[PDB]
């Protein structure tokens, strides 16, 4: 019971008038403006001036600029930097260059949602955020349509960029920032990690050899998952042993108790909802990120990693 | 610190001069009978007559016969039917009618080593255990050298099937089974979907639409799960965002916290290594799986399916 | 709101023009075969040569066969034998010998609904569970359809046992199994008595005579009872002296706590649902049922059957 | 097992032909500045103008000037402020002023093990930590040697201040400060005030007079430290009392318990190893440290205080 909208819903004619500054150049900035100019938008790149990036974005055969000048020239800014940098390069390079009635784009809501970037009220504020017809859906979400015309131009922006082909998702960013939070937090990073170093460091503490410990803790995970991918849980039990499907009924809630573990989930979700999480996130950043840094360390040091590595040059042969 | 060999320390001459009779044709069972031939040893598979495996077996052009008769004339036999199955076939349609000093060899060591199989004395018992030349490296086990040459012939096997070529390490039947046992019931499948299920459910109880729930705990785990297949857990955490990294190391303990997961796990493994499980599965065996049965329904009725199809058909287009 | 079907609706042609064999002969066997043939449909018993039961059958005037031959001629088959025992029967007198396209029909659908019975896909696998115009009305439930008329057929065979006189309610096996064991266990049998048992026990050792103990705590029962069964709750609080009502409403709660209570009868149904039981059940009749042979004789001895059935031959004068 | 250099293994040579500038005139840069100069290096004293310091260093008869001044004209930067002030004196005054391949010095790791102070890759980054021939050893440690000879300079610096006398050991930047924390914390000034504070409390509130209290639980702690100092725990057990060797051998634990003083313990290493602390810190000072102001005054205002004061005055004469 959800609004989806394909390539047929969307009108290219509400971008290809309009001029794209994309601002950085990872994975993100590469691919989206790869594919609005093979889509027929001019593009420029917005970057800083004798950057590593700068270079590779030229050797990709794309106009680049500094930021302040690819954003003076631009209708719609898509803003591709993390989320640490963004709000200092909008007050600094964007909020006083961007024309009156221009656009401004995001891939991900979190500095819109928590009040780091506080937009000017004459500007559209939209976001699309991905995840040939591969199926890659996207979400869409309007924060501010000054224009009266926010969500067909996002909408043209996702068929501009081949996301509309798999469908695009009409949401809030809230629901997107919220939810991309609690997944990194309590499952895809957070939780995952945590359960498979529990499981190595049992298995290693009661004296099997961690080589062993790591196919069976880490390596043999991606068999799974996979599964998971094609054909969700039950075509995953499916495709397992039945010696695995009944110790995976039997057991698994031995090891990550239901009720408990929703209550800790609260718990971080909680802090997300709350702006606990973005405050932290923000001061740790004024500050020189000192726990990043220090996890980071410690965790590099596991003897997880060592065997890891052993094993994944073995199998390169 | 672990015992590795490969190709150079195999000699094929150990097995070329044996008849192998492959039972049971699965995924396991195509794959040996397949890489064996390729490799100029004389295969013939045992099945139950007119079965569905029997056709597809003749398809691939093997040489087919009914169980008694392909052990009768075989001198290796390697076991690759269900864990359940094994002792019964074993009991019946093995020991009666392999040759004396004939080898026996698995995949898996859970029969032999809970004694649901008590191979006759003079047998040779072994593993090997698979996890062009692609880096799947395997473990071998020898339970049992009555020939002397247990281990070069299982090495031999190793080679025939091209397991040889990422590396085959040296173990033990109860190290293979243990750490199997516990893979699966406390991180890979049980742990795991407890996980994800309770992601989902804290979201959707939340009031976040299902939709989102399902990209935001399913859909975007393969992500993390293939950069930790390439580059392990700091591969990884180097390839996330800042964000995303800050709280998997701030809130991943939160959902997932470490000495009472360890503790719980560490109870797991006292039931696998005590017996206690193997016998719990052997005794639901005899009844006609009840809880198998009355389990996978209730899993596959949940919310999570509705959405997981839904989602998937709507990405395939 | 829920499906009731009356005389009305259940159709005579859709077993006058079968044969039906009737499979034991406890109270249950008796009263389906004989409303049966008082009802112009031909029943042969099924029973084991030279039994108690065989000779029981005949003095009522039935046509009693061999099970096996029993099957062999007919087209619905109503197993009604107890629960341990049908599996076997099946296995080994009904699944070689039942017609294909046939029926086979049951008043319990524990063996079904736990895969302890398999049945062949081809037959028709239905149930009628009943509870002169005497006001007993019956469930009835379809597992399987082949011929696309097992509910009909169904609905038939309870208006030719007369169940339909009072309606009969459309279910599935798995709320008529589940709820039964959970009546038997957390209520009707299991907490009922235990509630007795404590009851008397708290005064025989309080030092009232074991007599008048069991007046207020085991003969006092029908009373209330009786008018629960005839005018609900309401009724039977309307009926009872205001100091009993007193009584109930402010110290019921302290007896039996609500929430303490819900929370005991949610493990006992999760068993149920879980499979767990039936396993137990199944393994416990698979080693000579040891411990309901210990525990029938703890509960015969205990002080209260004395009392009892004292007081009971002092009545009966 | 710890590698100890003396002033055998130091060579004058490496830091002789250097000009150093000490950063800061506290006890240390005095200490720094003047045993430099008395064993002939050319210091120089980099101060704010017309500052308390300024004119307490002219007092002393060294070369002093402008920060950025005293860095332009250095090869050897010592930096001997308070670690709250370090990072923006290194970003505004000594980053864009120090010579490429120049030497940053510290006494303290802080800001360098936790980020404050990120030193361009081409300067070598060493700290000399003291703790004539009085018995004053050294720590030292490299944090970055670009030049190739950072380890013989520091080790040079070390010399030309007298810590090589008494013995120079080295370690990392990690452990010197991690350490340095904790024992400010745990141990030297957290524990041992509260433990001072609790049994004072204890004594006054049980009814014995302040000025009793307060030479039993702080006049008298010098008499015992000072043993500690000369001859160890063992030492000091054998010089005090036979009573008092009774009493804290017998009621030591129940003042301090082990396993729960050891809980408590790792808690506050915890945070000190995963940069909590550091943020914590650094935090208070973006904002004009108001737990400090608090805090300090709450604990001048403390009644032990007033009768500190009367006592020393008192004993003063």
């Amino acid at each position: 019971t959800m609004k989806i909208y394909y390539e047929h819903d969307a009108d290219l004619g509400f971008i290809l008038g309009k001029k794209v500054a994309v601002l950085g150049f990872g994975s993100q900035g590469h691919a989206h403006a790869h594919n609005l100019k093979d889509s027929g938008v001019d593009v420029r790149v917005g970057l800083r001036k004798g950057s590593r990036s700068w270079e590779k974005a030229e050797a990709a055969g794309l106009r680049v600029l500094p930021v302040a000048e690819a954003v003076r020239e631009a209708d719609v800014v898509m803003v591709l930097l993390p989320d640490e940098k963004q709000a200092q390069v909008y007050r600094e390079e964007v909020e006083p260059n961007l024309k009156e009635g221009g656009a401004l784009a995001f891939a991900h809501g979190f500095n819109v949602h928590f009040g780091q970037i506080k937009p000017r009220k004459d500007l559209d504020v939209w976001m699309v955020a991905p995840k040939g017809g591969s199926g890659v859906p996207a979400l869409v979400a309007v924060h501010q349509d000054a224009s009266g015309s926010a969500f067909p131009t996002a909408l043209a922006y996702a068929k501009a960029i081949g996301a509309a082909r798999a469908g695009v998702i009409a949401t809030t960013f809230k629901d997107e920032t919220e939810t991309d939070l609690f997944g990194e937090q309590a499952v895809l990073c957070g939780g995952l990690t945590r359960l498979i170093r529990a499981g190595f460091e049992t298995l290693v503490e009661a004296g099997y050899p961690p080589e062993m410990a790591y196919f069976e803790t880490v390596h043999e995970v991606k068999l799974i998952v996979d599964l998971i991918y094609e054909a969700g849980l039950k075509g995953m039990r499916y495709s397992i042993s039945n010696t695995a499907e009944y110790g995976d009924y039997t057991r698994g809630d031995l090891a990550v108790p239901l009720e408990e573990t929703k209550r800790r989930m609260r718990e971080i979700l909680r802090q997300i909802q709350s702006g606990e999480f973005a405050r932290e996130w923000m001061l740790e950043n004024q500050v020189g990120s000192p726990v990043l840094e220090a996890n980071r360390k410690r965790w590099a040091a596991h003897p997880i990693e060592e065997v890891g590595s052993r094993l994944r040059a073995m199998m390169r042969s």
